[PDB]
């Protein structure tokens, strides 16, 4: 019994990480095979940063203006390109650790591992969900772009983030491994606002299954609902509509405690009406949305 | 920017996690040089753990009665002997991954990663405190008992808790390394209840500490208190007397944000008696007390 917000073992990630310097910069870079994937904003100065022109600015850049440090060894770069948001470093030695790995474009609502790293070392590890407004609310210091988040599938490991910049709201945006930015963000310092932090509704649910199966029952009520219903108060209290699709993805967690998904909606309804009245669900005073169902299942069925 | 509840890397620990078998029960050894350290409760019958006589059950157990198994390959049992409620099975290998270690018993109050498996593999990583009752609020199922908790100061792994145990309120008991219990807990099936379940007042500051650092200001107000005045506020909300060793402790953070500890204390006061009234700080409606001052400055630094 107990449910915590839980980040897979960083072992396999741990053994790709490396310190990539041009110029003045430091920031970290994911080793893969003979790649090393980086934010491509390694080589503005602070200056650059307000209108870059990235093609331009690589075009002063050489292979070994490229400092790749793995631990206390360098790394020679033979190759670089830009693709989209991120660079390519093509090394002469590929990674001996190099993990089972997938480059995955998650989707709101999931949820993956950040390894924080600085100067190529890893700090610590943390869940996070991409949100809604597809920013994400990280841990994040200068030195700590090109950390990447992650999913474990056994011993593949999924990267689905490489972290490149903070708004002026203090939340995070950044890349697949493809370098394709999460939502409208770009790599530049310009007015960059996010839109509404809703919350992950199917997930919430999940969250209120674990909360059962680990003995929190006191939210349960005498009531159901209907997804219209739900969905009128979802609205009002910025909260993602609940369809038929998630309605299914929660059946297992429903069959395993017994309860409708359309019951535990209801107590969700009240939750969000009524509120909390100084009460605990899992040690939280809030609704937590940063558990998908499948981590709920993972989480109290011992995957490994 | 941004605080999140974070865990050391795992690598260094994933790298001694084992599987130990004996009879009929499989659960988690920690393979550290020639040595394999796993609860002695692997002995027993769920039946012996009702009032188990621990030296009577091991005499009827020899070295290949402890079946080892690391990833896929077994390991030799050469020796084997109980330290307090630990086993310790002396193997013919010492664990190539071994990394400086240390042993070490926490106080109540001070925070450490647990790496929770099942049969020897990792299933995650997530952040915990020794509570003032000598409980951890973990998250363990059937399987998961001989999981390490840590800490890492550079490349010296400290390992203070190893998991034995779940009380029937859902909370968790174990041992540090050299298999002591924290508390007045035992590794028998038994009636034993926690105690008052108390807040750490100096981790709750520090995290107070860590908002204003990362914007969230709002709690911060025109008064000042006593350690006295401060204490009783703190004994009617069941939280640990504040001592001078305690406000000497923040004095860091007091000096980073410029705000004394005894006015922290003073906003701390306020969110007692006040309550939140539906605000967050760093995206939690209860106040936060896992976070020590150390993992407070190591994470708003940087180090790794
Ligand atoms: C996220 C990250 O690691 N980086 C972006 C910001 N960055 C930076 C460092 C130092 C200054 O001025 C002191 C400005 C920006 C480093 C790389
Ligand atoms: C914590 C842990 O891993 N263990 C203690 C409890 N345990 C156990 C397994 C199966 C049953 O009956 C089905 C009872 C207890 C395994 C080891």
């Amino acid at each position: 019994s107990g449910f915590r917000k839980m980040a897979f073992p960083s072992g396999k990630v741990e053994g790709c990480m490396v310190q990539v310097t041009c110029g003045t910069t430091t920031l970290n870079g994911l080793w893969l095979d003979d790649v090393v994937y980086c934010p491509r904003h390694v080589i503005c100065t602070s200056e650059d940063m307000l209108n870059p022109n990235y093609e331009d600015l690589l075009i002063r850049k050489s292979n070994h203006n490229f400092l790749v440090q793995a631990g206390n060894v360098q790394l020679r770069v033979i190759g670089h390109s830009m693709q989209n948001c991120v660079l390519k470093l093509k090394v002469d030695t590929a990674n001996p650790k190099t993990p089972k790995y997938k480059f995955v474009r998650i989707q709101p609502g999931q949820t993956f591992s950040v390894l924080a790293c600085y100067n190529g070392s890893p700090s610590g590890v943390y869940q996070c969900a991409m949100r809604p407004n597809f920013t994400i609310k990280g841990s994040f210091l200068n030195g700590s772009c090109g950390s990447v988040g992650f999913n474990i599938d056994y011993d593949c490991v999924s990267f689905c983030y490489m972290h490149h910049m903070e708004l002026p709201t203090g939340v995070h945006a950044g890349t697949d491994l493809e370098g394709n930015f999460y939502g409208p963000f770009v790599d530049r310092q310009t007015a960059q606002a996010a839109g509404t932090d809703t919350t992950i509704t199917v997930n919430v649910l999940a969250w209120l299954y674990a909360a059962v199966i680990n003995g929190d029952r006191w939210f349960l009520n005498r009531f159901t609902t209907t997804l219209n219903d739900f969905n009128l108060v979802a609205m009002k209290y910025n909260y993602e509509p609940l369809t038929q699709d998630h309605v299914d993805i929660l059946g297992p967690l429903s069959a395993q405690t017994g309860i409708a998904v359309l019951d535990m909606c209801a107590s969700l309804k009240e939750l969000l009406q009524n509120g909390m009245n100084g009460r605990t669900i899992l040690g939280s005073a809030l609704l937590e949305d940063e558990f998908t169902p499948f981590d709920v299942v993972r989480q109290c069925s011992g995957v490994t």
